[PDB]
């Protein structure tokens, strides 16, 4: 998938000011990192706070924290995390005035969407089951899985 990158990133983009499937796939994601990113300010917070970043290290960076994300197996969860994780990347390269990084870091997204998520997403009843488990409430997503 590559819209869904694009679109995302240029949410991110705009929470912050900065100019750069069906909608409702793209809103539920937007919702879902809004949501993420607070349940995990810290993390978030952390992340800010020792990200060092450069275009001669960013690659390395996305690829180490993304290896790190998936190690243990895909689930939508991570999927939000690494939208957000790539969101925040764009949105750090811009303050820091990198912001060719974030042609960049949309295209390595897309390919490890393209090349390493998109089986799990379609064995996993593909956006839509995303969107079905976002609706449900925390007892009736355990219910579904189970
Ligand atoms: C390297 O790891 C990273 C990378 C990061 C990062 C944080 C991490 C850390 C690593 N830390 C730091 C060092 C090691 C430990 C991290 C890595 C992973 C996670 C994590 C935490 C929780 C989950 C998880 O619950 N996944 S899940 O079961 O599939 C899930 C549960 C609830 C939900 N949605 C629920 C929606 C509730 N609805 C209920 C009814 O009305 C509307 C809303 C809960 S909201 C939510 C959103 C995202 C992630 C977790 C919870 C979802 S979802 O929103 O994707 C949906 F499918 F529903 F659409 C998935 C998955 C991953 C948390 C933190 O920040 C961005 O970059």
């Amino acid at each position: 998938n590559r819209e869904i990158v694009m679109k995302y990133i240029s949410y991110k983009l705009s929470q912050r000011g900065y100019e750069w499937e069906s909608e409702v796939v793209h809103q539920t994601l937007r919702q879902a990192g809004d949501d993420f990113s607070l349940r995990y300010r810290r993390d978030f917070a952390e992340m800010s706070s020792q990200l060092h970043l450069t275009p001669g290290t960013a690659y390395a960076s996305f690829a180490t924290v993304v290896e790190e994300l998936f190690r243990d197996g895909v689930n939508w969860g991570r999927i939000v995390a690494f939208f957000e994780f790539g969101g925040v990347m764009c949105v750090e390269s811009v303050n820091r005035e990198m912001s060719v990084l974030v042609d960049n870091i949309a295209a390595w997204m897309a390919t490890y969407l393209n090349d390493h998520l998109h089986t799990w997403i379609q064995d996993n009843g593909g956006w839509d089951a995303f969107v079905e488990l976002y609706g449900n409430n925390a007892a009736a997503e355990s219910r579904k899985g189970q």
